[PDB]
């Protein structure tokens, strides 16, 4: 019964920004912001794995309407606020060199975000997707692969999760099954979150694993960059036993790039076993338990 699309992109919900947290601390690379914006009085209801739409000002090259982008809503379905009447993203400010020409070049929607101020309307549809949906069942495992920005949901899985407030209000969802999160990011100033991430760990040990892919403070065995899908191998057999599981469920988010290494290590060590994933997998897909959110 998940809500979609409260919100066509013809007929956008205004709503104030409400905060432009910075997520990347000093001495990391780019900017990622955390922008919680007010669904006061708007009736946009959303739960966690869902996607809003932003729509910035402005028209492109061709003269027409800027159109709207995705972004993964970072927070649960009551807001960082527990109390219903907010939604947040966590966006990563676009900045790339032309192919030719050298010049930086950054992008529409994600400058206009990760420089919006406080007080000012944004154009936000959705929510969209069912993917990325949570297990209602409390006694569920929750594997995590994400990279990037791509902590965004994962974010609304754990705070609804482990977050006191969060299990105050939830009452019916106590989690007791098992969460494990392999997080991808380029260094330590760039791991989003990081304080409450680590600090989930603290709060719920038996419950809550947090393995770091530091991509530029870590090389992996092959003297390349400590990636996802490195750490997936790390720990492949351990992932792939958890993943025969029928309560364990498996969510990808970030660069498509990763699936391919992600299959990779669990296809390898479910040979030891006698058992071909690209068939297995295409299982728990069809099951539901294979969310991937990749962009
Ligand atoms: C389901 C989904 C979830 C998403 N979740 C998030 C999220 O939580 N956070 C987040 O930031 N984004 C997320 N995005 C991305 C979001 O849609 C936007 O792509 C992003 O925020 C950039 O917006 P922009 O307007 O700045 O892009 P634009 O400025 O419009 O730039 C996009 C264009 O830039 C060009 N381009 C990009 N890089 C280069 C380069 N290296 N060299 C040459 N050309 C280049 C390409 O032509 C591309 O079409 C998500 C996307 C989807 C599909
Ligand atoms: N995070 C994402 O999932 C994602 C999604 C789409 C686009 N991008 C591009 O990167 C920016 C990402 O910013 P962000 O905050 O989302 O992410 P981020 O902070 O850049 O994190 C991306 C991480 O992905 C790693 N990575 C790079 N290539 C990979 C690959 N081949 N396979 C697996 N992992 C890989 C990076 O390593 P190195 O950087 O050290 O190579 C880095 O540690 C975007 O603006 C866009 O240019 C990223």
């Amino acid at each position: 019964d998940v809500p979609v699309n409260l919100y066509r992109p013809n007929a956008p919900f205004i709503g104030k920004v409400i905060s432009n947290e910075p997520l990347v601390k000093e001495g990391g690379i780019g900017i990622v912001q955390h922008i919680k914006f007010d669904l006061t009085g708007g009736n946009l209801k959303y739960i966690e794995g869902q996607s809003i739409g932003i729509i910035p000002p402005g028209v492109d090259k061709n003269g027409k309407p800027e159109k709207l982008r995705l972004y993964s809503i970072a927070s649960t379905r009551h807001g960082d606020d527990v109390d219903d009447k907010t939604i947040s993203l966590c966006v990563r400010q676009l900045e790339y060199k032309h192919p030719e020409s050298g010049e930086t070049v950054y992008g529409v929607c994600s400058t206009y975000l990760t420089h919006i101020e406080p007080g000012s309307e944004v154009k936000i549809t959705g929510p969209v997707g069912k993917e990325m949906l949570l297990p209602d069942d409390p006694e569920a495992n929750v594997i995590m692969l994400a990279t990037g920005t791509g902590i965004a949901p994962m974010r609304t899985y754990l705070w609804r999760m482990f977050k006191d407030a969060e299990r105050a209000a939830n009452p019916e969802y106590q989690f007791k099954g098992f969460s494990w999160l392999v997080f991808g990011v380029p260094t330590t100033p760039n791991i989003l979150y990081k304080e409450e991430l680590e600090e989930i760990q603290q709060k719920y040990p038996d419950n809550f694993r947090l393995t770091y892919a530091i991509s530029r403070e870590q090389k992996n065995p092959q003297g390349g960059r400590m990636y996802i899908q490195d750490r997936v191998a790390e720990h492949a057999d351990q992932l792939w036993q958890l993943i025969k599981n029928q309560k364990t469920h498996t969510y990808i988010c970030g660069l498509r790039g990763m699936e391919e290494g992600i299959d990779a290590a669990l296809s390898a060590a479910a040979a030891k076993e006698g058992v071909t994933w690209s068939d297995y997998q295409k299982d728990l897909k069809k099951a539901g338990r294979w969310h991937v959110e990749t962009w």
